[PDB]
RNA sequence: AGGAGGACACAAACGGCGCGCG
């Protein structure tokens, strides 16, 4: 919903979503290039964690 | 002369902090 002039108030579950989906493109993005299994495992860990 | 031809619809939100009252 927006607030008083051109803003939207902020949502909790529309940020967890956004944190959600930007982390797990980035690991689709990583698998798609083949980075290195540390780098994989890291990132593996925070979308468990997000 | 005769004769012939010729736009309808549509009325303000969600979480903290503080205070206060029952």
């Amino acid at each position: 919903v927006p607030l008083d002039g051109g803003r939207f108030a902020t949502s909790d579950l529309n940020d967890l979503y956004r944190r959600v989906i930007n982390r797990n493109n980035r690991l689709k993005r990583l698998l798609d290039l083949a980075a290195p299994d540390i780098i994989v495992r890291n990132e593996k860990r925070m979308l468990q964690e997000a």
